[PDB]
Order: structure tokens, then C-alpha cells, then sequence
């Protein structure tokens, strides 16, 4: 996957329920530590036996079978965004909560002191800016990070709000020491749903945070 | 409606999920003042766009259609509880909140001080207690008054909890000053939804509190 | 239940998507003789393992607790009408068919020889004819019969079409020889689901079949 | 995509409710020709007011936004495999049916005398027969082909029956003159969806038939 161009993005002024994707990013994220799965509705998940503000059973469905009968007795750590609308869990289930990817290993992949990374943002060309985010972790899914990048930028900058965004176009880079960089795209096809566009974090794609770089794009139009 | 059977009563004991009666009453119930509806789903429901902590729609299933066509233009005043799990209001919409009745006329029906309403416990037959509950309106709705009694005796004596209840049958009852008392079973049967056991709100059983009385039945077992 | 008024009828002009009706009783509805429950969802329900040309799973929400179980371990005979939009069985089970009441005893209720049933239809006051339907059982159903009923008067005075209907206000009668005779208006409020107008054969009413008559009042306009 | 390593393939004896499979290939599929859009539930789909024994409105949800906003006013031919459960039109909407891809322009594709594709089975190595498959088209889709190849060998070879499979390991591969050729596995993950599986369907892809191939490898065991 290579840059971006012009014309792939889509435009923030198209969305119509746009908000949608602002309590994503604003709200509180998922987070537990040393946990196991206990069930599983479909071959390509896990299911999860954890409480929050809103639920006490959660689900994530993974990349495939091979992945998710890997993780399936071993201890790992959930950090992800969560959906309530459109999320099946058990016939017996009422207050549930849905995510994509977000596994890692426990054990060897902790650290003593938080990994300072650095994240670097360019409006209009320009590159105007520089901020940190942490993490207790050597192997991180790119969904923590992505994640804690724009709650930043949409309480500071602001990138999205309780309805139309400052900006136009805008999209996450990732750019790993090994290879191929990747992107995500921060704004939605013109009408969707949740569970849809969070689909991005199904590859529950992981990479080494002491060198990895991040780069932010936004449009002003 | 004449007073129940002691084998007609749901045993606390027998549900398996109960907990989810619980944040039912535990949690913060739906409230707003003056307001009209603008769309409605079925001949007999009638949606609001108002909003809350989880949500920015609402819909409320009254009785029948007669009821519904003659509170689709006025202004009202909306008290209830609510239930996210297997809600309908439109295609397009996440976030929603459905309810039962709790629908009142605004204007005139307020108040300028609260009407003290007694309620009388008993426990086991012997009358153990009495405390208070307030309201600003002079026809309030059985439920207005059922929430805010349990609220009380759940945070206090423990009627539900996270768990297994303290008490084993009970049950309130109405005492309005014209005629024919009635009353709700303080427990479901012992498979359910939420959205099943609180249709009890459905007949939007309104009266005067400047005349009404209260009573609750529990047995300790 | 008396005799209805003029004015509390559903008039056929205001249903929009009236037509599902029709396919509800101008279908092949549900028939199985001898058979026993094997599980079930809710505390007033009952799911049964038989085959049909849409289903290979099925339920029967009954009136109460109380009720359904009762027919839990004996041999019953189902005759029902069914819908399949919205309809919950078992987290694993696709091609599902849902239902309510028609639920009988089987060892004795069953007949030799069919009971001949008249029915008598009036038509804007005027009694204008009669006609048959036929029944193995000493206890029937409303729903057994007022379905046979209709299925007939559809498909040659066309009570219900794939559009409009012919007719604007009916509604069929039962006179059962001891007391109380009750009425299903032919048509649901304006807007509607088909899950919610069968819900009248939820009390799982049933009579003698040697000593009952029917009436039919439709209107012209 | 290259020739796939027998450990990739899905075994049928793991599966548990495969005979959900058997239905939509045993079924009629969906056919329609020379018709038009009507309105879209979100942007990468679309919607069509046609009728068939069990619907009178279907959707076909495609690849990407791109491909979707092409085929909106154009005059198209939908051959397609259909699934039920779970299928969202439009809330007021019961007697749905959904499908992905299956989507071709129809001025000009269309030919005179139906084109004769030869298709060739394997069975442990041994090439033990070949048959024929007929179509109306200059460029049709995968899934068209996939479709009539399967009923076949169903009908008569037994891939699927209302049980357990008499194969083990099966999959189509299709050889297009141009370039990369591809294949579909006969079988799902041991506990999915219908919904799921059939996305394969997604990509639309469609190619010549006046020059592709066919060959099927199934294993007995």
C-alpha cells in the first residue's frame, strides 16, 4: 500500500450523521490486562468475559480461523474502540460491546518505562506541529495507537466534534522499520454504519514501537 | 384488578439473569420537559428528538392508536425507564433509547411545591417502615412513581443488587382515591428480556397524587 | 367482549402495505400432528424440532408462564398461522418460523368423522350467503378455524389482494354455546408488522366444535 | 492468487449446520434482467423493486463506493445467490432478500446463441469426467458460473445434501485467457453465517466466456 491520492480520500462535507465517529474517538476505549476467553460464537473470534461503564461480555471478531483458535488459551491484552449498535454475542446477552483485533501476547511483551513516540502533523503541506503518546507495550496493534493519536487532535485541534468537522480530508501513515507503510482514512463513506468502518482494525496489524514512525495529513478547505 | 395470591408471585430465587432488572432501576431515568414529537414508527408510538447520555432519539410505545393520534401534537411531559437492548426506531440511526408510556400533558399539570407522597412498607406482614418521594406533577404516571419508590428501597433495604436479591416476593400497589387498586410484580418470570417485563408501563396508567396512596409487600425468605 | 362499534373498526382505505396480510392467509400455514417440545427460549414459550418448506425449527410464544408449561411434556397438535420477518429461536439456527398458539391436547380430541361448521356472512346488513370448512378436532382453535374461514372468502369473494382490498370493514364472530362471544377486526392499524397483529392468537383460545357458530359483518365502500 | 496448499481447504466434517449450504446452491437463484435502481441504503449498495416466490425487494451490496455510483442508472442483470437471514432493506420493509455482486450491464453483452463452457472435475487426482454449463452473456460473472456448477454436481454427484457432504475437501478454479487465475472453497469455517460466507460474491468479478476455463477438485475421504 502506497500513498494516497487527492481523489481517494473522502470529504468530511458528504458524511451526513458524521458524529457517529466522534463519540468513537471521544468515549472511553476498552482496556484489560492478563485476561482469558472463555467462548466463541463464530470460528473467527473471541469472546470475553470483562466488565466496563456499559457491558460485561465482549466480542472481537479476528482476521481468520488460524487466528482466532491461536489466541483462544492463551493470556493477552485488549485495548480497542467499541460499538453497541448491530452486536451479536449470545441469545442470553443484553449489554454487550463489539471490537476489532486488538490482541497481544502478555507475557515478555511488557515494559519497566513508558516508549516515548513521536507523532508529526502537516496541514496544507505545511508541517506545523509535534505531540507524544505513550505505551506499555514492545509489540502494539495499530488500533491503540490510532486511536490515542486523534482523541488528541479532536480535543485539542479539534477533528471531529457533535457534528461538522473543521477539516476535509484526512488520513493516519504508519511507517514501520522493516517495510510497506500503511494508512487509514479518517472520514467515512457518505452514509455507513459503526461496525462497518471500524472494520480497519480487523487485521489486528502489530509492530514494534521502539522504531516506528507516524504521520498525520489534514486538508483545510 | 383485586389484591394477588402468594402462589402468583414471581420468585426472586428462580430468575437466572436478574442482575439486568437491576441497572433497570439503579441507572438514571429518562426526563425531559416540554417537548413534541416529529415522526412516529407504528400507528401507536410516538418519537422524540431529544438526547441524553446514550442516545439522541427516543421512542415510547403507548397503549393503542387512539392514544398515540392525540399526544402526536401536543406538548408533554416525559418521565421513564429506559432499555437499549432491541430497540427500533429508524434505519439510519445508532443511539437510540425506547420506553412505555410516561407521557403527561404540560401544561397546567405542574406544580409549584412537591406533593409529599407516603409510602407505607411492610415486611413479612409486620409494617416496619415509611419513607418519602417527591413529584411536580399533579397527574403523574404509575411509573414516575414506581422508578422513584424502588430507587429508594434498592439503594437502601436492597431490593436488587449485581446479583441474587435479599428478598424472595414482592410487589407495590396503587390505592387511587375513585376506585379499583392494582399492582406490579417486583420480578419477572424466570427467562426474559427487559423490553417484556416493563410493558407493564404500557397503559400509561395516569392519577392524582394529591390523593393516592402507596404500599409494598416483601417476604424475606 | 360485546358486540363492536362502527367507529373502533380498521378500515382497509388506511393500511399502506396491507398486502402482507394476505400472504399470511392465502399461504400454506403450519401443520403437525404427534409431537413433543424440546426446548425453549423465554418462560412462556415453546420450541419445536419439525420441517416445513421454509423451516426446520419453530416457536410458539403461549399466553403465560402458566401455560406454556403445561403443554411442555405431552403430545400436541399444531395449527397456526406464521410469519418469519423478526423472529428469534436459537443464536445458531437460520430458516426459522415463528408463532402464536395453536396448541392442542392430541389422545382423544381426535374425531371419527368431520364436523360440519356453518358460517353465515352478512354484507352492508344483509345476510347474503353460507358456506363450509371442516376440522378433526372436538377442541379447535379460533386461529385453526378463523383462518380456514378467511382462505376461503379471499380466494373467491377476495377478501384480501395483493393491493387494496375489495372491502373496507369486517370482522369475524365466535358464539360458543355457554357464554361470551368475541371478535377479530380483518384489518391492523395503519402502520404495522406482521408480529404484532397475530398477537390476537396468543390466548391460545380454544372451544367446542359440536355446539359453536360463526358470523361474518363486512361493509362495501 | 496461486494454486492453494491442501491444509488451507476447509473440511465439511467439521462443519456442524452445513446443510445451510445446500439450500442456496439446491434453491432457485435470483434472476432479473433489463431493470433499474431505486434507492440505496448506504453508499455501497443498491436497492431493486422486483418480486419472486419468497420477496418484493432486494439489494445487492457491491464492492466500494465507486463501483456502486456506476451501476445506479445503468440498465443491468442480476444472477445471484440469495440469503435471508439477517437481511436490512428499509424499516418498513418485511419479505427481503440480499445478495452481493451478480451485477452486469445488459445493452450489447447479450448473444444470440447461448456460448457452451466445458468444465472439468477431478477426483483424487484422476480426471474422471466433464459436463456443460449454459449462459446468455458475453461477460459474466463468477458467481453465475459458480452457481450452475455446483447445482449440478449437487444434483447429481452429491456435493451437498440436507447433511454431511460425501467429499472432504473441494474447490473451483477459473482460468481467464488474460491473466491470474482464481478459486472458492465448496466449504465455510466450521461455525459461520450464510451472510459471511457468500462474500466471495463481493468483488464482482466478471469475465469473458468466449475464452475461460473451469476445473473442479474435490477429495474423497
Amino acid at each position: 500500500q502506497q500513498d494516497p491520492d487527492p481523489s481517494q480520500l473522502h470529504r468530511s462535507s458528504l458524511v451526513k450523521n458524521l458524529q457517529n465517529i466522534y463519540f468513537l474517538y471521544e468515549g472511553d476505549p476498552v482496556t484489560h490486562e492478563n485476561v482469558k476467553s472463555v467462548d466463541q460464537l463464530l470460528s473467527h473470534d473471541l469472546i470475553y468475559n470483562v466488565s466496563g461503564p456499559n457491558y460485561d461480555k465482549l466480542k472481537t471478531e479476528l482476521k481468520n480461523q488460524e487466528m482466532a483458535t491461536l489466541f483462544k488459551d492463551k493470556n493477552v491484552d485488549i485495548y480497542g474502540v467499541e460499538y453497541y449498535h448491530l452486536c451479536y454475542l449470545c441469545e442470553n446477552a443484553e449489554r454487550s460491546a463489539c471490537i476489532y483485533g486488538g490482541v497481544t501476547n502478555h507475557e515478555g511483551n511488557h515494559l519497566e518505562i513508558p516508549k516515548k513516540i513521536v507523532v508529526k502533523v502537516s496541514i496544507d503541506g505545511i508541517q506545523s506541529l509535534s505531540f507524544d503518546i505513550e505505551t506499555n507495550k514492545k509489540m502494539v496493534t495499530a488500533q491503540e495507537l490510532d486511536y490515542k493519536v486523534r482523541k488528541y487532535t479532536i480535543d485539542n485541534k479539534q477533528l471531529y466534534t457533535n457534528g461538522p468537522s473543521k477539516y476535509e480530508t484526512g488520513y493516519i501513515k504508519f511507517i514501520p522499520k522493516n517495510k510497506e507503510s500503511f494508512w487509514f482514512d479518517f472520514f467515512p463513506e457518505p452514509e455507513f454504519t459503526q461496525s462497518k468502518y471500524l472494520m480497519i482494525y480487523k487485521d489486528n496489524e502489530t509492530l514494534d514501537n521502539k522504531t516506528s514512525q507516524i504521520e498525520v495529513y489534514l486538508t483545510t478547505k
